[PDB]
């Protein structure tokens, strides 16, 4: 029951409701990263709206995937959401490797169906994901740069160089 | 590890765990309600503009939630998100009905927290919820007006009556 | 007599201009199909002014496209363009019916308009078909949006669904 | 000689000008506190005005008390105010532990307070503790936070800690 759907895959419509999971799920991966550096026990705000930020723009993502999904005339299914991999996220270190391990398996899922788009000669899909591909690109060079200066920062005063990571770079 | 917390107790905190994952998966029914009502076999834009406003409603609930545990000294801890209910939903009356008996599932998780708040002697708790309470019976309000105008307009023109719904009372 | 042509090969030079007469075409059944609807004893103005912006939409692509063909290189090359299907387009329902598979048959023109450029390398070209693809994407989902619900009006009372479509979607 | 009384018994009467004098010892504690980080040799002006701000609030709390007390008809009574524990107040980590403490009691104290409404069946004074109890809990997830910090920033360089604290989380 659609009548407009065109020169869409049940592979690419499929693949598409996974991304759909995977960036929910990412989406809430950060919800609880963002909580975790709320509590009174960390209290990093620069860190807490960091990650608040990425869960806010993986379930835009994820809601432009659905968009996408009905344009094409494809159905949306969804998933259990799994419970974020971690309770408890560790330094802002042990974090941002974990925000730069998730993106990096959400940049793959995004290659892997563009890879299936161009398999299955649907240039709408290539056209779509031009939006996710150049932001996750974005996205992981600024971790990477996170990354390099909160290594910088550790040095043997850890405590020290988090407190002026959190101050001088994220955004309070 | 904490410093600040007082007056609240492991059974509150363990409830408030399960309220924030009540409110989410509230929130990702929302999501499906609304994904659904803009197929193009289904195309009713005020539907799905009512849902999908819930599903931000919920999700800021939870978050409401998240930050209250944390400014009690409580722990977030996050469960799997079930899936929702259905992956078709219906009509429009079909749909509001799945949501009323939804929102009084969260009403009732609500009331039993109170209660458990009393029981406590725990008043912060009991004031927070105050916000959560009478919102829950505005919305609950607002979806029964909703139900009753809906069946009014079957009659033996269903088809009719659900497009002057969308149309005439809900928000495009 | 071109100084600039580079990796625009005759195949894809040619296709262009197909298309361009295809979108001319189109524009010209949307014409008909506005001044049909525009008729004392059809007198829908909701539903005319509909097909004329298409009218126009279809014209602005045409122009787009020859404009393409000369920054390649290209030369314009013109046919007859053929009259519409009908004289006389029936009910809201047949018209929006003839409509979906006009866009459709565009649609699938522009297909196979990007394969040609993939096949012949032609990058230019596929990024400039990024334009159409969305926007036909996003046109065809509203065709089957309104094709919905003008069936969900027809009831036994098509007249009455006919008028409350054109006042109540439609722009006016 | 009161015409107004009504539902507000003695023992509320009595606990609430006790708050008051609590209230108002949190003041000049907190003024004692101010001033200390404004000598010569202390000179950490953030923490000064952290601590002042603090003796506005509680003075604030009080005055409120006794507006309430007057709305409900009982009788302002005054007691002594007992000087500040200390004279001079150690480090900016001394002095926020001192702080949660002294909050810690405050808060208490007004759980109590509830408590007894709650025995005394008296809702209106439940309704305006509600104001006084989330300041407190948003007061003390805030000194919380900040004790995380001042902890997080000791390391073995205690007064780079110290001043780095003072210019870069707390108002100056
Ligand atoms: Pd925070
Ligand atoms: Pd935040
Ligand atoms: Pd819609
Ligand atoms: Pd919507
Ligand atoms: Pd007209
Ligand atoms: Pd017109
Ligand atoms: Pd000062
Ligand atoms: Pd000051």
């Amino acid at each position: 029951s659609s009548q407009i759907r065109q020169n869409y895959s049940t592979e690419v419509e499929a693949a598409v409701n996974r991304l759909v999971n995977l960036y929910l799920r990412a989406s809430y991966t950060y919800l609880s990263l963002g909580f975790y550096f709320d509590r009174d026990d960390v209290a990093l705000e620069g860190v807490c709206h960091f990650f608040r930020e990425l869960a806010e723009e993986k379930r835009e993502g994820a809601e432009r995937l659905l968009k996408m999904q009905n344009q094409r005339g494809g159905r949306a299914l969804f998933q259990d959401l799994q419970k974020p991999s971690q309770d408890e996220w560790g330094t802002t270190l042990d974090a941002m490797k974990a925000a730069i391990v998730l993106e990096k398996s959400l940049n793959q899922a995004l290659l892997d169906l563009h890879a299936l788009g161009s398999a299955q000669a649907d240039p709408h899909l290539c056209d779509f994901l031009e939006h996710f591909l150049d932001e996750e690109v974005k996205l992981i060079k600024k971790m990477g740069d996170h990354l390099t200066n909160i290594q910088r920062l550790v040095g043997s005063q850890a405590g020290l160089g988090e407190y002026l990571f959190e101050r001088l770079t994220l955004k309070h």
